[PDB]
Order: structure tokens, then C-alpha cells, then sequence
């Protein structure tokens, strides 16, 4: 039961200066079978979906431009971008797996002046109806992945809910949708599913399935491929 705090909240600087964002986490996060620090780095920018920007604490990922480094290990953690430029706008969030899947609250940061996940299936409800959003994949082995449903609520912040492993054998949700939502996949077509019942209006949210990334020294604890997104609104 992990709780991840950020700071600053938000910030404004000019172009070029450095930013350091930090991220505490309440329970030390190195996990001493793997030998990692099971903490994750994100940039999600005002419509779009969160990127991947480092995983174990320190390891950048593919295609992340070298002005952002990532360090710490145990409770406190760092990212920092050596010379901000203006497309580094975005609210970035670290996200921890050493317990569950939880994300701290985030840090908005201002400047003063063919893998493929398409989403289906939102829209408006009132409290007690049911919505099923849907996740089409392409352009990678659907199933060799672990995919997951994690959600935006309009506060700014990111919520996982649910996760179905590669071959779909073991399911897992959050205790907030736990026998309201169920995840569900078909590795023959190459799409994911979250069924949502009961809903009520705290499940209003921007909703993304996601990749459970890994690679050839194990799976990053972290998310390399968020679909677009769709709306979910709660009614009345």
C-alpha cells in the first residue's frame, strides 16, 4: 500500500535552465530478488497519452532524447532534464511496481515565456450503467505482452485499474473496480477489453490501454505504449 508524492507540484522556468522533479516514495522501492528499483518515469503532455521516459529508477528509454536522466534508489528518487526545451511542457509523473501499480500525483512543468493501440467504446452513462471500452492492437506480438487499463481522472491523476497477463491466465485489478470491471483479451484477434458495471462517478476518466514493456533483461516494470485514450463520463 504505496503512496508516491512529487514535488515540486508545478514549476516554470525558462528555456535552457535545468529542472530537477522529485518523487518520495513511502516504502523503499529496490527490490532485492531483481536488483532494481521498481520506479518509472512518465511525460504525458495535454492531449496525449503518458510516454515512457525512464524505468529502474535510472534506465532511459529507446528513443528518449539524453537531456533526461533519472537517478535515486530506495525512497528518493530524481528526474532532471539538463536544459528544458519548449516541446519538455508536459505534467510528468513517477510510477511505482513494487507493491501494485500506483503513480505519485505528478509535477506540471511550465516554460515562461508502427506499434499501434486504438481505442473504442466511451461515452456518456449514469451511476449504475455499464460501458465496455476496447483496445485494438497492431504492428507487435499481442501476445507476448501483459496489457493494462490505467485512467486519468479529471483531478490530473493516473489510477491503474486493471491487468490480464500475456496468454490472458491471471487477472488482476485494483480494489476500486475489483467485481465492477473485467479485463479480458483475445490473443487470436489482437485486441483487449475492460467491461465496465455499476459504474459511478468516480470511474469518470480519460481511460488507456497500455504495454507492460520488457526486454532482453527483464520486463520494465513500466508501460512503452499507451493507446489514445477515451472518454468515460458518468452522468447526472
Amino acid at each position: 500500500d504505496i503512496e508516491l508524492t512529487q514535488s515540486p507540484s508545478s514549476l516554470a522556468v525558462s528555456a535552457g535552465e535545468r529542472v530537477t522533479m522529485n518523487c518520495k516514495s513511502s516504502q523503499s522501492l529496490l527490490n532485492s530478488r531483481t536488483r532494481k528499483n521498481q520506479l518509472a518515469w512518465y511525460q504525458q503532455k495535454p492531449g496525449q497519452s503518458p510516454e515512457l521516459l525512464i524505468y529502474w529508477a535510472s534506465t532511459r528509454q529507446s528513443g528518449v532524447p539524453d537531456r533526461f536522466s533519472g537517478s535515486g534508489s530506495g525512497t528518493d528518487f530524481t528526474l532532471t532534464i539538463s536544459s528544458v526545451q519548449a516541446e519538455d511542457v508536459a505534467v510528468y509523473y513517477c510510477q511505482q511496481s513494487y507493491n501494485l501499480l500506483t503513480f505519485g500525483p505528478g509535477t506540471k512543468l511550465e516554460i515562461k515565456r508502427e506499434v499501434k493501440l486504438q481505442e473504442s467504446g466511451g461515452g456518456f452513462v449514469k451511476p449504475g450503467g455499464s460501458l465496455r471500452v476496447s483496445c485494438a492492437a497492431s504492428g507487435f506480438t499481442f501476445s507476448s505482452y501483459a496489457m493494462s487499463w490505467v485512467r486519468l481522472a479529471p483531478e490530473m491523476r493516473l489510477e491503474w485499474v486493471a491487468t490480464i497477463s500475456s496468454a490472458g491466465g491471471y487477472i488482476f485489478y485494483s480494489d476500486s473496480v475489483q467485481g465492477r470491471f473485467t479485463i479480458s483479451r483475445d490473443n487470436a484477434k489482437n485486441s483487449l477489453h475492460l467491461q465496465m458495471g455499476s459504474l459511478r462517478s468516480g470511474d469518470t476518466a480519460m481511460y488507456y490501454c497500455a504495454r507492460q514493456g520488457f526486454g532482453n533483461y527483464g520486463d520494465y516494470y513500466a508501460m512503452d505504449y499507451w493507446g489514445q485514450g477515451t472518454t468515460v463520463t458518468v452522468s447526472s
